[PDB]
């Protein structure tokens, strides 16, 4: 409930319906017009990217996401799970999901090394810049759940 | 005599090994996504094979410390040849430096019968104040690589 | 909702995932010494391969904590798929308790379409005075029957 | 039912079943074959081997052990059983039921004394490394019934 | 030199030439006929068996045998090598081996757990037991290289 | 198998045998007919009706239960459990599921307090008085797995 | 809170949602059908028989069965109170307001103080009794939150 994986889940919710009212036709007008998104899940397709690294932590966020779905009407049929070797591959697996027109949201869930003994680490901060980049490009939603240690 | 101690020793956990094991998972489970699909009714979950049988490969590696990149090295090229792969289908090109592995990188990625590229390098003096430019560079090249080309690029570099 | 909770959870280390992994490099091991030979003029070093495709296999498992061993099931039959086995190659024997676990993996072994035999079992209180005379047995009771039978037997339990 | 006789008995009677099931013709395939042993005790023949130290303890063992192949499906007729001074000839006699071909498993019922002394009971350590033996060289299930006290 | 991979190698040549000897004719009389084992490496064909776990020790142990066996006349061509995932494989392993009437000795190293918070070790007590009984029933030497943690 | 909860079970499954036994056609005759239910549990659809208080002890009872039915050939589909606040509301609850014509017995499992009262617990006396009176009326087993404490 | 009226409504709430979903539609199947009640106290209308004799005591219990409706998201327009001069009373009068085509549970309140003598055991336990015979005939919910004293 009060895990990362409950925060990813409920981003990608009210996102998804976000973009499906500016799509849709404009208001007659007489006033500013507020846009919101709902937290109603149905009729959406979502899909989670997870990592192996640290399996013990990911497992449970993995479990909080798939509840917060089911719990605001997201029906068990309409998810798709992936899972790669490592948190190096999460950008690239996330490319696949996100091009296909079924999806509507991407949610990546992780965990990275504690590090911070060097000066920089070079590797945590590609899977950041990638998934950032990848949103822009292809015009959707990708929500960060990664937890560091 | 000392050729034999070199091939005693064993080749099961280093960096290259990783490397190589990581490259098949993801070459397969991308054969898998792009093809058909399932029937419904239930959470559809997506994972790769360990079978390195028919997938074509290509490795780039430098040459500085190349008493260590050796090793690693023959830790890919084991790893492929245990799993079922054939050794027939395995690109080896050497570079003189970290600093050009991405370009090589490319080139290898751009063809249309290789499946995965495996990066094997070794970097200098990780802990030091000064940015090390050259060390940025690398991660970030490959990355970009693998995203533009929609193909898995691993990256098994070993800190020194 | 609940199978889905069950079916995320990783199988990929589990001591199930072990015993098959050590089963396959044996078998292979064994079709290898048994067969040709090699040319000469050098040390001849042999080392099996993970490819379990055309390898039949035989699984023995207890119930007694059925929570914890139904589990580490799943991750020995995963790992054959995985690694290129076929479904239709496996065999599944369940037991009551772990004193009869040598018993049955006699009768696979001793069938000439079986390759090798992962067994799987829980250990209870394995820190008491008393001499668990249970527990001696299924270690030296297994190890008898490969010797004999010159046939790989894994030995993957967990204690509890 | 609580009796560690109950228990040996449903222990020898689908054991029985289970090695009935593998000797025999495999089934269609296409699938991964499961093998389980059922309870149903027809036309199985059962012996009992049972000693006489603490007579009064190990006589309602055997009443457990004869009730439970009756209620099962079991006919009376086809139950043997042997008596024995006490606990170090039990590995000898059962040997001698097991050879017999009109035999289909072998319960060993008996009462331990307590190990108080610093040295392990070499009595035993031999009757458990006996039966244990037996079933292998035979290829024949041999329950264990001894209770320790 | 001083590590258990050199004391192991030795023992197996020893013993190699030793049953050369007393399966030749024998000698006259006249005296006690004193047997004894050489130290000459030359024409003899030996395997060795080694493990994987912490392989960074048992990879210098195996350094060790090599040495000690071509610095004795021992001809490269005539070691022949297996490596299996742990322990628990050795004494099967071995097997194969020695059964071959091309091998004189057979060389086991390997490394066992510290443990000793249990009461009993049984794992580790299967090894030394299986080794030892092979030899007797194949009748050739086995030398056990084994450390210890 | 000592446990309250296997022994409930088991005399549910052969009344249910007795019952389709006698109301089926008659045998040949010329002889004393006996009555007798096996233990097959083939083609039987069981309800179980299971408190809350002390959930602790409650939990394993019902898993006891299920355990059986499963053994002795009973498919896991065709068993429906339902839950009480406390044991007053397990004849009212019980009666429900059996006037259902897909059931053929029921199990009632739950736990009382301790009588020390002087006065009877009246609590305890209705939940058996309730519950015999049902087989009666409507003509099916209801076994009484009640523990005290 | 710590108050038997507390208790009392309480268990009225999950029954009336149980009774609910057993006479609706069934699950999916393929699995065990567990059945069990939630708190939600909307759209249920309920019924309360209290006495008067000691209404200091009896008091204070009804209001407690208040705070429940109303805490639980149950209208305060659908409890239907009814007093009654004593104890013995009580069973009629829920009679006649259970039997209401719209009363979907009801509740009773008394305190049997009387009962410190064995003279009353006859009083006291026709109330009991009555009302277990109440709740089968009718196929209804009927708590039972007396006091003793």
């Amino acid at each position: 409930h009060g895990n990362k994986g409950w925060e990813a889940a409920l981003s990608a919710i009210e996102m998804a319906n976000l973009f499906k009212s500016l799509r849709g036709t404009g208001g007659s007008g007489s006033s500013m017009e507020i846009y919101e998104g709902k937290l109603t899940a149905e009729g959406l397709r979502f899909g989670i990217v997870a990592s192996r690294f640290n399996h013990a932590l990911v497992d449970r966020l993995v479990e909080g996401a798939i509840d917060c779905i089911v719990r605001h009407g997201g029906r068990e049929e309409d998810i798709t799970l992936v899972r790669v070797p490592g948190s190096w591959e999460i950008p690239v697996a996330a490319g696949e999901l996100a091009r296909k027109e079924d999806i509507d949201a991407v949610i990546a869930i992780g965990v990275l090394i504690r590090g911070a003994t060097p000066h920089f680490d070079y590797i945590a901060s590609e899977v950041s810049k990638g998934l950032a980049n990848l949103s822009l490009e292809l015009r959707k939603p990708i929500t960060f759940g990664v937890i560091t240690a």
